[PDB]
């Protein structure tokens, strides 16, 4: 069956058994602890399909953590403006960051990723060579002993948690590889079904398609696991409308040249194929 | 039906549609990966009946993870030896720890709960207060903000891996409260299905246990997430056994005094009531 249909579910399984929930932002969920689902990506790419989904925002986003950025105003330059709200003056100044400048979202996603355990100053900082690149390291022991069971990417850190303006959603993933294809898992501490899971779902996919194919592999499973997956309040009219709407086949993904390391990378080599959604849903984020 | 039927399926399923996959202990493995469970805690404890667990053994190693020994000899000194061959001097020799004292697991999980980002020097350090006691965080958490999101315990430490014996198993866990009750996931990035996973499920479930009992809370799930979950070519037939077996009602957990903070639990407060195990199977571990 359509690898959408297990969004769907789990959607539909939030609103009739999901429980009440308050929440940080005030606004209310409806919520479910503990949830799997697997996205095949071979020969199809899991952008879903029953509504449009800001692939650009996808692709810059994901583009924007891999070079190891924490200012969010580096994505807003892309015209990609998802993180304003989490870095902005006043969410900054309610969580007592009055000092750091707008945009810096702390030591996040980006720094993590590629400077896992250095000290964390500013966004503007020169981290070059400090920390442990986990991106490279990752590749790395893909390419040379695809059997490892420890090929994990983790941005969840303890000691750096104080500093983040948002910390981080997507916690941990891990990679593997069996008869010559890559599958990736993602451990999502809180998922926002409505608007981030959607993000969420494509970014590791095509964080999967890029490794694999820097790798030489093919991609496997995407392998989703939600900690709190949760409705918002004012995202369940929405939802049911979306509910209602029948899959079209996912698209596909093309990667236009042959690319040799995954700081290389860039938007115009990305290619989404056959894209046919249903509209945009208006859903308004909760900050 | 019974919660244990879900290990036994996960079983049946890698022996029947799993994948040869080498690995690291060089005794071959048959693996899937990604697979998830939900167990639950309410008036009933998952110790798997299927076979006789040595229970002493998952909570002394508990009570060992929480004091934040990275000692092998501590353990093994309460009659549990399951840690001996990972802090072995031959196992250490192997991976470069020359110098290194037999026992001296590195900064494996005691020390990442309760210190995570201190120095590790070695296993006789004093490390009272530094770094970040993450088992305490999880619990005042629990106590002050009960929706919280962000409520994780993560032995997974970029930095420090290279310095352990044996990197987590066990990666991550996340807690949950609704309904007056607590919930953990875990996130276990490999999982020897014949001798630790059912050491893991008991685990977790002690630990939600303790941490309810310390926050006026229910035990709810246990949501046992894998990554690479795997059966070693010399479990096999040993599995086969235990798969033609028929569980007994889980056993309850019984708290047997009023405990106060995490750090008060001895072995003497806990009973297992009820247990009815078929009887040992004997499965050789893979160092
Ligand atoms: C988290 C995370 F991170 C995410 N996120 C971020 C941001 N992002 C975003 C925003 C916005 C958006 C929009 O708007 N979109 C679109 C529509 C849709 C499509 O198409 O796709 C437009 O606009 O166009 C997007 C994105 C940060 N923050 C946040 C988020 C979300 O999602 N949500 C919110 N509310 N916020 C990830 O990654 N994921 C997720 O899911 N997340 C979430 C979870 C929760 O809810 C939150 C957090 O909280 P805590 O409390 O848990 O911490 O989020
Ligand atoms: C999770 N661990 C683990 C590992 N290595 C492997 N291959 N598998 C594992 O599960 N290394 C580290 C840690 C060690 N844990 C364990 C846990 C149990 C046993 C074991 O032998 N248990 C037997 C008998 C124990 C007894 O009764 O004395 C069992 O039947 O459960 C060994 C190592
Ligand atoms: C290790 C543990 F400590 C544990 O708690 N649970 C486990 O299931 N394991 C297993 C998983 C694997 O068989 C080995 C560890 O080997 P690597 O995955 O590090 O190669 O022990």
């Amino acid at each position: 069956r359509h690898g959408e249909l297990q969004y769907l579910r789990q959607v539909e399984h939030i609103l009739r058994c999901g429980f009440k929930k308050e929440d940080r932002t005030g606004t209310g969920t409806l919520s479910v602890f503990g949830m799997q689902a697997r996205y095949s990506l071979r020969d199809e790419f899991p952008l879903l399909t029953t509504k449009r989904v800001f692939w650009k925002g996808v692709l810059e986003e994901l583009l924007w953590f891999i070079k190891g950025s924490t200012n969010a105003k580096e994505l807003s330059s892309k015209g990609v403006r998802i993180w304003d709200a989490n870095g902005s003056r006043d969410f900054l100044d309610s969580l007592g960051f009055s000092a750091r400048q707008e945009g810096d979202l702390g030591p996040v996603y980006g720094f993590q990723w590629r400077h896992f355990g250095a000290e964390y100053k500013d966004m503007d900082s020169d981290y070059s060579g400090q920390g442990v690149d986990q991106l490279q390291k990752v590749i790395d022991t893909i390419k040379t002993n695809p059997d490892d069971r420890r090929i994990i990417m983790c941005a969840w850190n303890p000691k750096d948690l104080p500093l983040m303006a948002l910390p981080p959603c997507h916690a941990l993933c891990q990679f593997y590889v069996v008869n010559g294809e890559l599958s990736c898992q993602l451990y999502q501490r809180s998922g926002d079904m409505g608007l981030g899971v959607p993000f969420n779902i494509a970014s590791y996919a095509l964080l999967t398609y890029m490794i694999a194919h820097i790798t030489g592999l093919q991609p496997g499973d995407f392998v989703h696991t939600l900690g709190d997956a949760h409705i918002y309040l004012n995202h369940i009219e929405p939802l049911k409308i979306q509910l209602q709407r029948e899959p079209r086949p996912f698209p596909k993904l093309k990667i236009l040249r042959k690319v040799e390391t995954i700081d290389d990378f860039k938007v115009e080599d990305f290619q989404i194929e056959g894209y046919n959604p249903h509209p945009t849903i208006k859903m308004e984020m909760a900050v």
